[PDB]
C-alpha cells in the first residue's frame, strides 16, 4: 500500500529473502529486498553515524555508516526518485527486533530537503535538526513502541525499566511536516539526513536494525513488520 | 484564549484603539494594542520585505521593513518571551480587511528557530523557506480567506478574478509543525522570520495590514478579527 | 604545474583540441579535453544558473546548467577527487574570450564545503555567498582582467566603457581563504557551488565561455591560456 | 592604532584599570576598559561555551558563557558597531597569561556574518566552523604563541611538553579571508560567533583571559599586550 524508499542498517542476516549472509548496509527501493548491499561491521554498544545523500543531478542514493575508531561501510545506487516517491513525503526512522533483539536508541536525527527552481534563485527548503529529544515531543509522530525518554534520546523499539531490549518489537518516527522532495520543474532536488544511533546486545546475535525512511504522507507500520521486514514492509517480496 | 506573540504591517490608523495617527510597524505582545511602534512608509503596489529577529540573550525583539528604494522602518521591544509563550508553538502569517482593503500578497516567507544548549555543542534547530508557493501547499494550515494559487503566492485575504481585494477579509498560514521556540536550560533560544508581500489599493486608503506571528499550537483565528484586529485578537484590549 | 579540477561552460567549439562541435558544458579533471561533456544551448544575453555538486561517498561530480524557461543541460562524472587534489585548495571562477567574445558576467557566486567526521558529530565547514559584488572586493582574489564594478556584477573579462567585450581576454576570481576540501580522515567530504551569469554578444559566434575551478592554493593564470584554454591550463593536452 | 570590538572572558581581576574584583566576562569597545561587565565563574578544568551575537536591527552586542552543570554568565551592551568598525574587518580569537598563568585552548570556533539588502532576496554571507583544528591550518593567521597542534586543538598561549601553562605568552588566531561586516545599505548586518574552550590552571589564581575579537585587517598583536590587555589593546586606557 505505502510507497517506501529506505536506508537499512540491517544486524542480521535472513538469507532466504535475499539478505546476504553476514549484516549489512543496504539501499531498499518498494522493497525489503535491497538494490544494492554491503558488508557492514555493527560494533556492539558503541555509537555509530549514517549519513544518507542523494540529489536529483548525479541521481545517486549514497549512505556511509561510520563508528569513532574510523571503520565504515558504505552503499550507493544508481536510482532517480523523482519516479519512485510521491511528490509530497514523510520522513523517519524505523526499527525491529523479533526473536533476537537489541536496543534501536536514536541519539541524534538532521534532515535536510531543498528544491532549487531555473529560475534564478532561491529555492524551498526544509531542514531540521534533534541532538536531544524529549518527553512530548510535538513535532514527531511516533507509531508502535517508539517513545521519546526524559534521557534525551529516541528509543524506537522497546526497552524494558532495567535496560533490556524486548523481542517482537516495532517502532518508528516521522517529522510531522510533510516534506516537498520533488517538484517537475526543480533543476536540482537534493536532500540529506544524518543519524547517530547505540545498538547493544547481550544476545547471542542483535536483531534486527534501524532504517531511514521516505514515504507516502500517511504511512503507518504495516500489519506483521517486525522482525525481517524492520516495520517498513507488509511482505518480503 | 489563545497566546499571541507579533510584528504588525499595520496600513490603516485605528486612533481610538491606540493605533498612532499614521500606517505604522508595531509589537504586539498578547495585545493589539502594540507595546512598541514606528511610522512606515507603505509603498502601493510595491515589493517590500520585513525581517524579525529575536534572541534569549539580549532579550530584544526587532523588526524592520523595507523597499528596493531604501525607505525602511524599525521597531524593537525588550521582552523576555520564556515569559510570553508557550515552549511548544505555531509561526504564521496573518493579514486583514474591513472597511477599506488591500491585497495582502505574500511572495516568499522563511523562518528559523534555534535551541542550544550548555552543553557542550549542538543543538535543536528548525529552517523553513518558502520562495515558490504551490497549489496544494502541504505542509501549511491555511485558515479562513487564505489561499495558495497557481502563480507562486501566498493570498492572505480575499482577491476577486479580476485581482480586485475583497473587504471584510481575513485569513492566516501557520507552518505545519510545532516549533519548540524556548526550553528553560537553552543557554540560547533564537529566531528570525523573513517574508516579502505586496500591498496594493486603488482604494480611499489601504486596511488593513499584514502580521508574522506566533502562538499556541491550536491556535485558530478568533470570532470576529477581521479589520482592525488583524486575525489575531478576539477584542481591542 | 597547477593542479586543475574544472566545471566549463564553453560556448565555442574547437573540435581539434577534443571538443565536440557544439556548445557544451563539461567536467575537466587536469586537462582542458573534457572527461564527459554534454550539448549546452547557451541563450545569448539572459541569465543562466551554474550548479555543481560533489560528494565523498557517491564520488561523482556532477554539473547543471539552466535558464528561466526552464532549458537545462547536465553532465556527471565519477572521480574520486581525494586522488586528484590536494588536501587544501582555492576556489575560483575563470573566463576567457579569444578571437571571437563575449561578455562573461558574474551576476552571484555561492560555495559550501565540509567535512564531516567519524567521530560523532561535527564538522569543519566553510560557505560564501555573493549575490552583490562590489569595487573593493577584499575577499576576492582578482586575476588577469577580472574586475568588479559599481554595478554589484564580478566581470571575469575585458568589457569597454559602452558595454563591448573585448577579444583575447583572461580573467579569475578566487575566494580569498583556502578551503580544507578533504581530509583522509573524513567520512563525508562534500562541496557545492552554484553562480549565476550573463554571456551576451553581437558577435559571429560567442567565445570562449566560463569556469568554476578548484586549484592549489597558490594558482595563477598559466601563460598564454585566453581563448580555449579558458585561463585554466597552459597548453591543450 | 588598532581598532578593536572584543568580548572578553577575563579570568583575573586588574583592580586599577576598572576590573571588577572577580573573574567577569565583558564587552570591550575599542578600551581594555569593559563599557559592561557580569561576574563570571571561570570552573577550573571544564569546557566552557562563549555565544556571541549581535545584529544591526536591535543593536545590541550579547554575550552568554556557559558550562555543561548550567551555570551561565550574561552580558549586553548597546552599540551602533556601523559607527565604531571599519567596514572590512578580520575576525579572531585572544588570549593571554602573565604573571599568572592558564592553558588557553580551544576546542572549537564558528562564525557566522550576512549582510542583508533592500533588495528583496539575498543577501551577502560568511561562514565558518572549526570542531577540529589541524597542524598546518592553512585558513588560519596564527599570531604570537598560537600554535595548532596534533591534537585537534588551537592553543593561544605557550603549553610545555608536559602540558603546563607558561606565563607571560600572548597569542592569536585570525580567520585568513576579510569579512564585510557592515555595509551603508544592508538592511540588515548582523554576525554570530560561538567557541568552546578549556582554561585549566594549577596556580594561585588563574590569568589572564581569552577573548573573541573583530579588528581593522591588518591587525597584529599590539607592543607589550600580555597579561591584563589580553592581546588587543598597546595600553590600558
Ligand atoms: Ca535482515
Ligand atoms: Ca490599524
Ligand atoms: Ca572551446
Ligand atoms: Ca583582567
Ligand atoms: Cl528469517
Ligand atoms: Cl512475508
Ligand atoms: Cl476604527
Ligand atoms: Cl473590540
Ligand atoms: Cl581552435
Ligand atoms: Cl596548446
Ligand atoms: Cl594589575
Ligand atoms: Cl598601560
Ligand atoms: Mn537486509
Ligand atoms: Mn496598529
Ligand atoms: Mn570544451
Ligand atoms: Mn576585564
Amino acid at each position: 500500500a505505502d510507497t517506501i524508499v529506505a536506508v537499512e542498517l540491517d544486524t542480521y542476516p535472513n538469507t532466504d529473502i535475499g539478505d546476504p549472509s553476514y549484516p549489512h548496509i543496504g539501499i531498499d527501493i518498494k522493497s525489503v529486498r535491497s538494490k544494492k548491499t554491503a558488508k557492514w561491521n555493527m560494533q556492539n554498544g558503541k555509537v555509530g553515524t549514517a549519513h544518507i545523500i542523494y540529489n536529483s543531478v548525479g541521481k545517486r542514493l549514497s549512505a556511509v555508516v561510520s563508528y569513532p575508531n574510523g571503520d565504515s561501510a558504505t552503499v550507493s545506487y544508481d536510482v532517480d526518485l523523482d519516479n519512485v516517491l510521491p511528490e509530497w513525503v514523510r520522513v523517519g526512522l524505523s526499527a525491529s527486533t523479533g526473536l533476537y533483539k537489541e536496543t534501536n536508541t536514536i541519539l541524534s536525527w538532521s534532515f535536510t530537503s531543498k528544491l532549487k527552481s531555473n529560475s534564478t534563485h532561491e529555492t524551498n527548503a526544509l531542514h531540521f535538526m534533534f541532538n536531544q529529544f524529549s518527553k512530548d515531543q510535538k513535532d514527531l509522530i511516533l507509531q508502535g513502541d517508539a517513545t521519546t525518554g526524559t534521557e534525551g534520546n529516541l528509543r524506537l523499539t522497546r526497552v524494558s525499566s532495567n535496560g533490556s531490549p524486548q523481542g517482537s518489537s516495532v517502532g518508528r518516527a516521522l517529522f510531522y511536516a510533510p516534506v516537498h522532495i520533488w517538484e517537475s520543474s526543480a533543476v536540482v532536488a537534493s536532500f540529506e539526513a544524518t543519524f547517530t544511533f547505540l545498538i547493544k546486545s547481550p544476545d547471542s546475535h542483535p536483531a534486527d536494525g534501524i532504517a531511514f525512511f521516505i514515504s507516502n504522507i500517511d504511512s503507518s507500520i504495516p500489519s506483521g513488520s517486525t522482525g525481517r521486514l524492520l516495520g517498513l514492509f507488509p511482505d518480503a517480496n
